[PDB]
């Protein structure tokens, strides 16, 4: 079954204002969701170092990226942390809350968009280059599921049906018409070396056939 919910009023705020402003440094989306991929990382790392069974779902601690020019899709994938159906639905929902509403005052006093990280809400820069955002994501203490928003106001979340994880999260940006630059090797690299070159796991990108 399918789960409809309404996002935080200030979520539902940021992600309009992040689809509807002329912003062209658009590019920063990936380096936002390299490190929110890094951080999942970082949580199953440090996890593991009290508990080496919560590495029994992987022990290979990386992100892929998997442009695909045919689907209009950039897929980033970690073997991180993962999330649980309440991480989803509530618990980052209230953490962004906070940091959400510190970003869109700082926008008004003067900051840019590409200051987004500084508040802890970077996953919602995929917005910049993505109509819709889905993540299939598998956490050790939970089920597999998948979250997702085309905006508008609302996200839904669902059991995921599709191939087994076995840990972290998949993050599928159904690309808009006028952003295919970020399916292309060459661009990818080029943003990967500027913005996430001292990222602490390895970076492999996957070249289409
Ligand atoms: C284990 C938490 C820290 N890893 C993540 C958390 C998010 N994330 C974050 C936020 C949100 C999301 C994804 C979302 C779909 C739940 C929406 C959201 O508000 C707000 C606060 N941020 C610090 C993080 C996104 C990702 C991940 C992840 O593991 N891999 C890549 C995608």
């Amino acid at each position: 079954e399918v789960e409809t919910f309404a996002f935080q009023a200030e979520i539902a705020q940021l992600m309009s204002l992040i689809i509807n402003t002329f912003y062209s440094n658009k590019e920063i989306f990936l380096r936002e969701l390299i490190s929110n991929s890094s951080d999942a990382l970082d949580k199953i790392r440090y996890e593991s170092l009290t508990d080496p069974s919560k590495l029994d779902s992987g022990k290979e601690l990386h992100i892929n990226l998997i442009p695909n020019k045919q689907d209009r899709t950039l897929t980033i994938v970690d073997t991180g942390i993962g999330m649980t159906k309440a991480d989803l639905i509530n618990n980052l929902g209230t953490i962004a809350k906070s940091g959400t509403k510190a970003f869109m005052e700082a926008l008004q006093a003067g900051a840019d968009i590409s200051m987004i990280g500084q508040f802890g809400v970077g996953f919602y820069s995929a917005y910049l280059v993505a109509e819709k955002v889905t993540v299939i994501t598998k956490h050790n203490d939970d089920e597999q599921y998948a979250w997702e928003s085309s905006a508008g106001g609302s996200f839904t979340v669902r059991t995921d049906t599709g191939e087994p994880m076995g840990r972290g999260t998949k993050v599928i940006l159904h690309l808009k018409e006028d952003q295919t630059e970020y399916l292309e090797e060459r661009r990818i690299k080029e943003i990967v070396k500027k913005h996430s070159q001292f990222i602490g796991y390895p970076i492999t990108l996957f070249v289409e056939k």
